[PDB]
């Protein structure tokens, strides 16, 4: 696909992916 980022970390954590 174009981009798959996901993940959660307690240092940071973001989801997004389109």
């Amino acid at each position: 696909r174009g981009g798959r980022l996901c993940y959660c970390r307690p240092r940071f954590c973001v989801c997004v992916g389109r």
